[PDB]
């Protein structure tokens, strides 16, 4: 098996589970997996590959835990600037409509090149329209070609505006073409064993636009098939007496009456969960997906991460889809975790450690994994670094965990994902992206226009 | 002189009186001023160089109005990264007290090289401490170098731990040189005409951190000299209750009753202003640096700026010092304005445009400058072109202005400030950027490791 030693990093942050941060530290990696960590005799291993790492940090690989890859097409549409969830939906939902199969597969390896190239080893998606043939296929075939750990979720929506949902009609589907193509997916492309570079999660879009009939039958049919579930959950406002309105309960209650709490359960933003629900949380296992940038950008709110994080809930971070934040930058949404929390909570909200662990084992947590979101011997071999020696970062070696966490830098230097080098010296291997970037923009022109 | 012509721009922002954004848009320079701004009709002008920024976005040089850029060499101290304003200003206080000539001139030219890459081509600064020989001439002279337009603040503190402050015996000076000092300054450096690359203010840390003395004097000199005045105001609940208990007023109160008013005074943060403070501050014209990443770094608060607007205060936006950011990147700062607004006030608080207003024109107006801010005949030649076609904005391209504030972008591609390109493809033209970076990485090195 290849074998590839990362050598002499200025520090090596393991989040490991006596955290070290290993100065002059070295990774040795066989196949898809680590071998060791440490610095000392360590660095002198012999290996297929040395690459050196002098005045660079190594961190974990950042997991992303929420997105809309496809709405990188149709970022600042002129008529969704300016609003709220719901008004912001009306105006895109018309767009969407045209997304053809080959938009899915282009937008996916975009969205996901920018996150690789800001620090994202592993991500999810939460592709919840299908029209014109699109597949959740359409998403795997791209993430596949860009070499980067994916969770595809199933999304779905059947609950159209003449049924008292938000969607317009045309873009639900039919509650049992949801489920069978559910179980086709997972057959299909669900790999439940170590080191997965491909794993099935089912995700009704909302309580707004699916019903909960099938809310129970998608639980049920992920605990059948040992996969996760995913929703977005208690958003802003509107979304909270929505549920008081229509079904009687809070948000919190909502999830619980219908089975969906548990370790294999996580749900996106939580703006507005309350005391007992996340008490709730904490005590069944539920993970959240804190989406801070897109909290901000649709004036939804300030989540209450840190009194999740004290009561023992698993919280991971997500950037949201790119129509909605509109930057899919992860270590800079790791930058606005610990911005907002402090303004939101005080000084004591969120330092740069802690906000780091939310975009690595917290993300690991949330999607139910045990393999990846720190450096240690037989762990996943996910891992990027960043070069100390920037403008950007100058001043700041002080620090230089915090530095990335309280600074602005740019791309990362490289990245590690399953052990395949897939970013070298600023340039992306998997891909050609300037080609894909033009193929993007124009199908981002023809989708609008 | 030399003359410049930037053609075919896939959309030119120009910020001007009707606010142009022109598809293709050209602009002809001559000198450190814009001859003409338009369409292809201007490709017919002849020119010294040709720059052809076709598949890029040009907008108005980004204007800084906060900064301490003494402290780029003081980024996440880890006595320093969390913790109360207390511990932050008493854990670095100590390190400050190392500064040297040297250290200030580089840590200047490090801070101005970040917002220039960053789409700033207008900054001041707030240095308040001038230990060990320092003097603000060093940083003029590393500002110079770089060729950013500088607002250089004469900061200053008098109040030590012998009197109720908390910098040590000194970091503080005392009052009579601080004011000869600024007298000098004003009279070597203050540029008075337009399209000046170098102007003075004066500017005591806060109305706590001076005696009440030293206020009255220092406006009463700026209004002599015909320089404008800056300070920290009501930044945190902390400064509301020292004002009201100490004084008996609020802070907009205080800075009212010692002349700390007009259109020539710009109060940094204002975070805790309340509704007739803001009135206060809309009649009299008085200025505000809104500093979004330092409020929420240190917990601060949420400024109310769109309040601020809607009564007609003038708002310019800063960086802040790079221990309070700690990033020193002009266009992420817009795009924190933005972010910050809309959580605190709704969907409605603030769009691309107005942020972008605030962070051209109302640095412009905050700073007391009719010349720059804005793209039009006669104007400063002071613009930046981001590249559209990256992977940050791509499917961006729907509205290329509202891109930049509602991604990231990286670095400018191109930067013109006073008619010279001082990025030029990317690359900072000015000074050896990583020799400076070198630099200035060793000098925090030894400046930390100091014996204290
Ligand atoms: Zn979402
Ligand atoms: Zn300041």
């Amino acid at each position: 098996k290849r074998t590839l030693l990362f050598k002499n990093a200025e520090l090596l942050v393991t989040m490991d589970d006596e955290r070290r941060e290993i100065r002059g530290g070295c990774l040795l990696v066989e196949g898809n997996r680590i071998v060791a960590v440490g610095g000392d005799e360590l660095c002198a291993a012999p290996a297929d590959e040395e690459i050196d790492l002098r005045g660079h940090i190594v961190i974990p690989g950042l997991i992303n835990t929420h997105h809309h890859m496809f709405q990188s097409l149709t970022r600042v549409i002129p008529d969704a600037q300016d609003g709220e969830l719901f008004d912001w939906l009306n105006n895109l939902y018309p767009i969407w409509a045209g997304l053809t199969p080959e938009m899915i597969r282009i937008s996916t390896q975009t969205a996901m090149a920018e996150l690789m190239l800001s620090g994202c080893t592993t991500s999810s998606d939460h592709l919840y329209v299908y029209p014109n043939g699109c597949r959740l296929d359409d998403s795997i075939d791209g993430a596949r070609e860009i070499g980067m750990r994916f969770h595809a979720c199933r999304g779905s929506m059947s609950v159209g505006r003449s049924k008292g949902g938000l969607p317009p009609d045309e873009l639900v589907e039919n509650e049992q073409a949801i489920l069978e193509d559910s179980l086709r997916l997972i057959h299909s492309y669900h790999d439940a064993q170590r080191y997965s570079m491909l794993r099935i999660a089912l995700a009704p879009c909302s309580p707004f636009s699916v019903s909960r009939e099938l809310m129970v039958k998608t639980a049920q049919m992920a605990r059948e098939q040992g996969v996760s579930l995913h929703t977005h959950l208690a958003e802003n406002d509107s979304d909270v007496s929505y549920s008081q309105t229509h079904f009687g309960m809070t948000p919190a209650q909502y999830a619980e009456d219908l089975g969906w709490v548990g370790s294999d359960v996580w749900h996106a933003h939580c703006v507005k969960l309350d005391r007992a629900g996340i008490s709730l949380f904490a005590r069944t296992g539920t993970g959240v997906a804190h989406c801070p940038c897109s909290n901000m950008r649709l004036a939804s709110g300030i989540a209450p991460i840190r009194a999740m994080l004290d009561e023992g809930v698993s919280v991971g971070l997500g950037v949201d889809g790119s129509a909605s934040n509109d930057a899919g930058n992860m270590i800079a949404e790791t930058r606005q975790a610990m911005l907002l929390q402090r303004v939101g909570f005080g000084p004591d909200a969120m330092n740069a450690r802690q906000a780091l662990e939310i975009a690595t084992r917290g993300g690991a947590k949330v999607l139910n994994r045990d393999d990846i979101g720190y450096l240690a011997t037989g762990m996943a071999a996910d891992f990027v670094a960043f070069d100390l020696n920037t403008l950007n970062l100058a001043g700041a070696k002080h620090d230089p965990l915090a530095a990335l966490v309280f600074c602005t830098p740019g791309n990362v230097a490289f990245s590690v994902i399953n052990g395949q080098v897939v970013i070298r010296e600023g340039v992306l291997q998997t891909i050609d992206l300037p080609s894909v970037v033009q193929q993007h923009n124009r199908l981002a022109c023809l989708l609008v226009n």
